[PDB]
């Protein structure tokens, strides 16, 4: 119970695409990808987990942005003329591992609900992918149609 | 994922209850008015896939037990019968953790992770109508949103 609908910078490194990343990003193999994993609380109490990578080829210097408080999607808007148009999200539960639980406080092996979230440009062009994850006592997702 | 749930069938039971007061208040009426409390599990295969408990309020909908039978649309009912169609709902989503009822439903332990999908469907003047509460195990399925 507090309802999801359907920011401190922890890091961001610089790291080749895995499979995953470059088949959602429509990349090659391996491509320099920025990292960034951010924790969104609410209060004090850690709500999500967030991993997001962006393509530096689509990008270049993306990362040279980030930092504490800095919009995402205003760096897109205003350096690279981009605004997304519509996302793609997936709903799971996945189960904690070391970092999750260090960065959620929560015990290894807890539920989380994972969305996986992929974002696009005109053209159907993919920008950026997230990977939230929340734990599954701390949320509620409101769905209205 | 697995199975795949895009958000945005045998009947198992329909007993005529009195309301509890969390449907009294979904459904906007008196305490304890009698609603039509119906049990479906929709099947994957063989795999129980959705445990569905839906409640429709008599006074609305009155004699609409009679209709339920399996095969049977509901939403085909209220547009027949009783010309009303959904105009829209509120859903959502929570995980909650099987007791008795659902493990044998479902085909799971007690104490599984489900997803539950809590449901309100309105018609116009914003109207509730019906509300009903899916119950899926959470290692079966995948919702997307798009």
């Amino acid at each position: 119970t507090e309802n999801l609908y359907f920011h401190h910078v922890l890091s961001h490194d610089i790291i080749p695409a895995s499979k995953p990343i470059a088949e959602k990003l429509q990349i090659q193999p391996e491509s320099p990808v920025v990292e960034l994993k951010r924790i969104l609380y609410n209060d004090d109490q850690p709500l999500t987990f967030e991993v997001t990578h962006y393509p530096l080829d689509l990008f270049p210097g993306i990362d040279t942005f980030i930092a504490d408080g800095v919009s995402m999607h205003d760096i897109l808007k205003q350096q690279y003329k981009v605004v997304p148009t519509h996302n793609t999200k997936l709903l799971n539960v996945v189960y904690a591992q070391q970092e999750e639980s260090k960065y959620l406080d929560c015990d290894i092996g807890d539920a989380l609900f994972e969305i996986d979230k992929t974002a696009f440009t005109s053209n159907d062009q993919p920008i950026y992918c997230s990977l939230f994850l929340m734990h599954t006592n701390r949320v509620t997702f409101t769905i209205n149609s």
